[PDB]
């Protein structure tokens, strides 16, 4: 795999958690510091239906689905599947929200890097019909059998966009808060039966969370999700919006976010109508920071930036002018610094404080879009 290993000192484990089993329950992929480092065997896209969903998202047909599966169906991501959680410490927690057409497993470069630096990361799978595909179970017996019910991306008419995107961002924020509640409840001993039968014992998570040190991060639709979530749920102490797509947000949110917020943008995605909404968040009484990664495209934040070679990647807009590893390192290091500052971590992430100010040859402070 070309998805990069985490740069931090902790080995990384990965597992999935679904609870309850229904379409209203929480579904998430967990990346976490692992006790041991025995093999990097986590399957990147775990089910064929995700490839069918991606094909539908792309506006293609049945064969493209099968082509993607042939190419990527055995690809791994560098995490130890179901490895035991590293004991003896309480870890800060990030809840991560995916973009439109994505799903929980496609931001492993970010998740694994955060976990390698001592975070637990819960990457939610949304059931708002913004994921390419997702699944749930119709009853407990279906869960026991692995009899999945699949839900695919909803395509919208232009007349539907305003209303439905806002309904979806509200559902996404509810899902982020619900995922947090699930993890915090497990942390404090709530007996939970994972709807998925996996070797990872969820009891390991008891007394494993630093409950004061909680952040929400997300890409594109997931960046709007960060803002909606912060506005509704003060358990999240700061947020990081990776190339946020601001369209779904209602006017009311902009004055309702007390927590610090960090916008990390690509150079090549942003446009004035979007940036002006980010600027609406700024106020002298609040901490807002913004950087732009030079030579990056919207896909630099997601794992498909590592799926292909340089030429094919550039042609398909999965890669920018900048090296994908260099771009994700900047995004991850700047994020770590921001998290250390606003969660009060006692790590060495402040070494990257200059990156929050965009002080690097591959960063622009603020944005190239000077709409004011
Ligand atoms: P945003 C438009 O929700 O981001 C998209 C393009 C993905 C990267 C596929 C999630």
């Amino acid at each position: 795999t070309k998805i990069p290993r985490g740069n931090g000192p902790y080995s990384v484990g990965c597992t999935d958690l679904m609870f309850d089993h229904t379409n209203k329950g929480t579904f998430l992929r967990l990346y976490y510091p692992s006790q041991d480092n025995d093999r990097l065997d986590t399957l990147w896209i775990p089910n064929k239906e995700y490839f069918w969903g991606l094909s539908k998202f792309l506006g293609t047909h049945w064969l493209m689905g099968n082509i993607l599966r042939l190419l990527f169906g055995s690809m791994t991501t560098p995490a130890n599947w179901n490895s035991p959680l590293r004991p003896g410490e309480k870890y800060p927690l990030v809840v991560f929200s995916h973009g439109l057409g994505a799903f929980r497993t496609l931001y492993s470069a970010i998740g694994i890097d955060l976990a390698s630096h001592g975070f637990i990361v819960a990457a939610v799978e949304h059931r708002d019909r913004s994921a390419s595909a997702t699944y749930y179970f119709k009853d407990q017996s279906a869960a026991e059998i692995g009899d999945k019910s699949w839900l695919y991306l909803r395509t919208l008419k232009q007349e539907e966009e305003t209303h439905i995107r806002n309904e979806q961002v509200r559902q996404r924020a509810k899902e982020c808060s619900q995922a947090l509640s699930l993890i915090l409840d497990i942390d404090h001993g709530k007996p939970v039966k994972n709807a998925l039968d996996l070797k990872f014992d969820m009891e390991q998570l008891k007394d494993s969370i630093d409950r004061e040190k909680i952040a929400v991060i997300g890409h594109s639709f997931g960046g709007a999700t960060v803002i909606q979530t912060l506005s509704e749920d003060q358990r999240f102490r700061c947020g990081i919006a990776l190339d946020a797509w601001m369209f779904p947000l209602g006017d009311e949110v902009y004055s309702r976010i007390p927590q610090p917020l960090f916008f990390i943008n690509s150079e090549y995605f942003q446009y004035p109508a979007n940036i002006i909404k980010m600027k609406k968040c700024y106020s002298p009484d609040k901490e807002r920071k913004m950087i732009t990664i030079r030579g990056s495209v919207h896909q630099n934040f997601a794992d498909f930036t590592f799926a292909t070679g340089k030429i094919i990647g550039h042609m398909l807009k999965l890669k920018g002018d900048i090296d994908s590893n260099v771009a994700i390192d900047l995004s991850n290091k700047a994020s770590l610094a921001f998290l250390q500052k606003h969660l009060g971590l006692h790590k060495d992430f402040d070494q990257w404080d200059c990156l929050i100010e965009g002080d690097d040859e591959n960063l622009i402070p603020g944005t190239n879009i000077n709409t004011t």
